[PDB]
């Protein structure tokens, strides 16, 4: 469940533009990453992860902020 | 060649505002994103990989559907 | 220091839209982008890390290329 | 606390162990093996000599005479 | 098919192999040795404890009593 | 020129050396490890096999009969 990996691994979250930001405990970013590319969620253009920083790109017309809000509400 | 990397590496290509996404399968991300480096096209400002996905950043005023659509091309 | 390691690893800086690009040398990405992130900028959103490459997201309505010029001012 | 900690992260984390001559072989879920090596790291196990995380796998070497089959039960019975 | 796709992978990603005790050493181009461990992960050998890749170099762990030559081997008889 | 070079990224970089067995264990601050371990694969060391970094630690084989330590004692050497 994302939901509860959200619990253990987001720090925060953070946006600007067409990116959320999400940062991790160290090393936790392909980790949390990759398990948000398994969801599949459609406004989720692709996901990079490097060490404790995910960027997550949103579909146009969703903005960065919001799609970040949904992953922090969950 | 790109061409011939691009064949065996890009499983699919997506775009949000200058971005173009690139799904590799799995680790291929810093392989086609280096060989994608070395060629040095001038559209592409820098490339990072993850593990399946590059994020290419497209130099405005390009969009990263624009240059995506090249890539697929090749 | 931030400006010390600049001289050090910083090969060139690129930007586009909200994003600011740093080329290192080969596998420095990572060495140079957590050190950003040590610093603390309140207009950097995140930063994520490949071999070579750094993306560095830009708290808008700061552009990429501003936040590049203040680090390559450094 | 630290102990607690490291008990869930290798209950969440750990898929398997195993092991070759001086070293123990993790493995995770994807890209889990940075997140676990780090807290491995950060735990301070004097019988580590370092670790190495790919995506989801770690490399724990062991510190000599110690094996890598030692090392990983060791961390077994953590979990 | 598994296996001629492991060849394909072998003959494009594969730059030489070289072996130390239990490791062998697998050389890629740039960028490639997750592409090329991730695929040795997913065939399954029995000898491979486990595997780690860098950015162009593959750590390969030999299950005892294999060696890291033997293993370097059995993948160069694959191409 | 690549010795004054190979000097300098040590002295940067090398936070502290360990071995175990044919392994020389290199620790780094963080992220360092890859920028290290590229530059040492770019020295041609005939002494090493190959090398893995992680994040802030790199594995270095060392090319039998030679052991971790005294690969380990070359690169101090360097410093
Ligand atoms: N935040 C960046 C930089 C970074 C790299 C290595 C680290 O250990 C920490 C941070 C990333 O995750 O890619
Ligand atoms: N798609 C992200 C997340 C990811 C990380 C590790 C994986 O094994 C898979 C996916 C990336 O490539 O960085
Ligand atoms: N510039 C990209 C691609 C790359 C990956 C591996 C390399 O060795 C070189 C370049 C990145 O740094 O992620
Ligand atoms: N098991 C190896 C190879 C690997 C690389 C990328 C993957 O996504 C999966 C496996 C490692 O963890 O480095
Ligand atoms: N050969 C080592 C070091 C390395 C790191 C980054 C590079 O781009 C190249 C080499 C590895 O693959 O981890
Ligand atoms: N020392 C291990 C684990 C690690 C991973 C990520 C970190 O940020 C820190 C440590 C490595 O370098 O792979």
């Amino acid at each position: 469940k994302l939901r509860k990996m959200l619990d253990d691994l987001l720090v925060s979250v953070d946006h600007s533009g067409n990116i959320a930001v999400l940062r991790t405990p160290p090393g936790g970013a392909p980790f949390l990453a990759s398990f948000i590319d398994r969801v599949g969620m459609e406004e989720v253009v692709g996901t990079i992860a490097g060490d404790d920083t995910v960027f997550v790109l949103a579909r146009d017309p969703m903005t960065g902020q919001e799609l970040g809000e949904f992953l922090s509400q969950r």
